[PDB]
């Protein structure tokens, strides 16, 4: 009854990143999961790939189980309104306005980062040295049956895109060096994003960009005296399962 | 357009004891079936269940050469020591000097861990490649099943995919002008038939090359060429070949 990390990446054609996925599962779900990842890479709205890697490996570290972040959905009528709300939420979560503004000026240049960017709240600058690779959070997952119940109860659609985002966001927010996350999709067909943090949980914002744009974003705002490589190793390696508790 | 699809699997981490490997060359619309076949093949291998696996695909741009399989002849022997003796004889008849053969047989035991093939230079009486435990992995060859089944029927050989794969590989490799001979037997404890292959005598199966239950296998290509080893490695890894038999 050991668990397995299963990862996928796909690209078209410096190939254009198409898709990526990370799962953490018991062995008997291997076929379904390899197939799900396969399908997800093949039928992606960003294009059809000519390169793909799928990989699995046994996880030896013990698995921590946590609840998902509390969720609140902020209806907005347009992107400029959502982005404005997001900047306000980041501030209320503890990021200084100047650090936010500095980050927003560089977000456009980070659109091609395949993973996430780490931004130091002390130095007002990018902290990681992974460049276009970014920091890829992995070994987190949310068993589907539990997620469906959570969706039902939370009156949210049971879209796997939400399951994956919230699993990621809950793992990342747990890290003591992470004050906040800002995310929206690089998929032209999906405009909802979020801001997430310990105090205000997972704050969905229903419009963060215009349809048809392919620029997405993932930034983790970091407050830590420790070195960045420690934080990177935690985000990449530490296994997390989400389990929401009905009571 | 065609796609190279590759798999490797190991136990006790990645390349750890090598469990399985596979290489396919297919049109895009056979991707799901082929990813699944490779998955299945790694999961149910007689050498153990893996705790690591990689499956990968990529578009092939080089144009595809189609060739006939090597002529086949089956040598019945009563024991391993006899098959090995016959194999040494066949290698000599194919053009390898006795001294080079003996030198190779002294090293074969330490090469059991090589995940791919070993290249042995007839000019130096020594190993030619610098890949150590990785070895040289031949790929981008395949034999459409329908055609293979006919060939098996007509040749009075069992239509086992293990033979399809070995003969596809041996035919690609023997075509390379710098390859005088190949010596192979399986690293699978349940399969004791091996072969020697070359241009003059084709694909010579030897029905006993080791004792049942041993996991030491072998794959050595004897090289006589005027070029550097990296060229030959690139040819073996990169030249796309489909087998198509005709009477
Ligand atoms: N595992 C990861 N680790 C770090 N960054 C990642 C990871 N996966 C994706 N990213 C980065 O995040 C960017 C966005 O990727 P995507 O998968 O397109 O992101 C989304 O779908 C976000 C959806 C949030 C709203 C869901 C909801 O309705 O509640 C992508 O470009 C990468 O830069
Ligand atoms: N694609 C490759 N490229 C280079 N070396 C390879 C490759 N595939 C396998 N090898 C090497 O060969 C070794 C064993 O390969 P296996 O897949 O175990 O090979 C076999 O089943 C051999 C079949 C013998 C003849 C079949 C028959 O006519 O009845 C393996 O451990 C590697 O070291
Ligand atoms: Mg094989
Ligand atoms: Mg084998
Ligand atoms: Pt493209
Ligand atoms: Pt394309
Ligand atoms: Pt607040
Ligand atoms: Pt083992
Ligand atoms: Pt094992
Ligand atoms: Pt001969």
């Amino acid at each position: 009854e050991t668990f397995y990390s299963v990862r996928m990446r796909a690209s078209m054609n410096g190939g254009k990143h198409i898709s990526g996925g990370e799962r953490l599962i018991p062995f008997h779900e291997m076929k379904h999961t390899v197939n799900a990842l396969l399908e997800k890479g093949l039928s992606h709205s960003r294009g059809k790939p000519d390169f793909m890697q799928i990989q699995f490996e046994e996880v030896h570290e013990s698995i921590k189980t946590i609840q998902p972040l509390p969720v609140h959905t902020n209806e907005v009528s347009c992107p400029e309104e959502g982005q404005k709300l997001a900047r306000l939420l980041l501030e209320k979560e503890g990021v200084s306005r100047d650090v936010i503004e500095k980050a927003y000026e560089q977000i456009p240049e980070w659109s091609d980062v395949r993973g996430a960017v780490l931004f130091d709240i002390h130095t007002g600058k990018r902290m990681d040295q992974t460049k276009e690779k970014g920091v890829r959070v992995s070994r987190m997952d949310w068993p589907d049956a539990n997620f469906e119940k959570w969706a039902l109860h939370s009156h949210v659609p049971a879209h796997s895109r939400i399951k994956e985002a919230l699993a990621l966001a809950s793992k990342v927010s747990r890290h003591p060096a992470v004050v906040a996350e800002l995310c929206w999709s690089d998929d032209p067909d999906y405009i909802t994003g979020y801001v997430a943090g310990k105090k205000m949980g997972y704050q969905r914002i229903t419009a963060m960009k215009e349809y048809g744009t392919e620029e997405g974003c993932r930034v983790f705002f970091i407050d830590g005296s420790n070195d960045v490589n420690t934080y990177i190793h935690d985000l990449e390696k530490q296994p997390i399962l989400i389990e929401w508790e009905e009571d």
